[PDB]
């Protein structure tokens, strides 16, 4: 029962960072950014398999250790993050509950990881790691970048990965979503749009995603120096 | 008519620093926190003066340099940040605009200042700086810990300082807004409640309010390592 899978979606291109080397494969240290995401999920016990959807193509992938691990397996992704961890869903085995990850969160924490993981013995329908919102919020008007009103920021939570779900509900969720057209941002909003509510167990704001070049030292100054 | 008087709201203690110092006399290389924020704004030539607001017994500020410079101006602070701003804006002399900066936001670059300082050309409202909101939002359900729905982050924004306003405008809508019990977060909350509609002027992210013990060395990170 204490099994789980972990989903990684590393198919996209990281456009945003100016560098022709997808982000997940910038190093820091000498480690890639997608190894330290893999190895933050296999450091917690429960997690017995690993699924990265690369891009087809993806050549950079073979050339890491990864590629050789007991425990790791690679698909394909596809055009958008959700058909990746369709993908990766369908190579999860018969894995009760799955963690998905974004490849480029790299600086996830082992006590935020065991946090989220309790949710298998005390919810059916799984959550996530969010941060609380720490700024006051402004709403703007209507295409201007004018106020219309500050947004309550009590009970507004920043969403984080990983999201932990029981795989087959995910599974479906984002089936269903994805056929009805609808807007998808992360997993838990596919649970969303199929009437579900997932939970938001506290974690660590440190626990960022590299996107744009400046991520990359500010990333590297998280994990330490 | 671009002469501008700065108001610095620094009569908090920092409860949340765990040091029996307030933080805006925490320092980053030797200069406090309330150093750098201070000389940021004295940075651009139309800021004619600062007035800081200090808690009364405040024993600290008195040892700093900026007790002696000409341009700068200590008058007591409040109860809560919007009486302190209030005090502030009562020293402010005739200036016909007004910045107000976080004695707590060390990281404040020229660039955004003066961007923000540019308002009074083109409005008559003012604004602030901002930035825009990259994570996905979520809405948590009244009193509990799982998730309502996703929150649009599109027209979403992070308040940040200086906020920008002509100067009048501001004391009275911080007057009413007080005096009507609304709800105060920042100045921009003050004319909102007032029926304005402040300018979104956008920021860098990298402005960040040191708040909790870890911000510290975040702090010192973005001025430079
Ligand atoms: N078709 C896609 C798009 C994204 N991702 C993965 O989704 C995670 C984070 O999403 P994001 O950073 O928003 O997408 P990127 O394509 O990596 O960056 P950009 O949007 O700047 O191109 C990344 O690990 C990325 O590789 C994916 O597997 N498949
Ligand atoms: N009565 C108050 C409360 C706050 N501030 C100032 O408001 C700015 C930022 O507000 P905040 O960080 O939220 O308040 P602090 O009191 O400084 O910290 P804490 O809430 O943890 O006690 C700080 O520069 C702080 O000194 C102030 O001048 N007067
Ligand atoms: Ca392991
Ligand atoms: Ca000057
Ligand atoms: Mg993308
Ligand atoms: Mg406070």
């Amino acid at each position: 029962h204490l099994d789980v899978c972990a989903v990684v979606p590393a198919a996209g291109f990281g456009r945003r960072m100016q560098t022709e080397c997808p982000k997940q494969y910038l190093s820091i240290g000498n480690q890639t950014i997608l190894e330290h995401s893999v190895h933050a999920l296999l450091a917690h016990p429960r997690v017995k398999r690993v699924v990265i959807a690369i891009s087809p193509g993806d050549s950079r992938f073979a050339q890491l250790p990864l590629a050789n691990h007991p425990q790791i397996t690679v698909v394909d992704g596809g055009d958008e993050r959700a058909d990746s961890v369709l993908a990766g869903l369908k190579a999860a085995g018969d894995a009760q509950w799955v963690l998905v990850h974004d490849a480029a969160r790299p600086c996830l924490h082992q006590d935020d990881l065991a946090r989220l993981l309790a949710l298998s013995e005390t919810s059916r329908t799984g959550g996530i790691l969010a941060a609380p919102v720490r700024d006051t919020m402004k709403r703007a008007e209507p295409g201007k970048n004018a106020i219309a009103h500050t947004v309550d920021r009590n009970g507004l939570w920043h969403a984080l990965t990983p999201q932990f779900f029981p795989r087959e509900l995910l599974h479906d969720c984002l089936t269903r979503a994805l056929n009805e057209g609808a807007t998808i941002t992360d997993e838990a909003s596919a649970l969303e749009y199929c009437g579900f509510h997932p939970q938001l167990v506290e974690g660590r704001a440190d626990n960022i995603k590299v996107t744009r070049p400046e991520d990359l030292a500010l990333a590297e100054f998280y994990l330490t120096r």
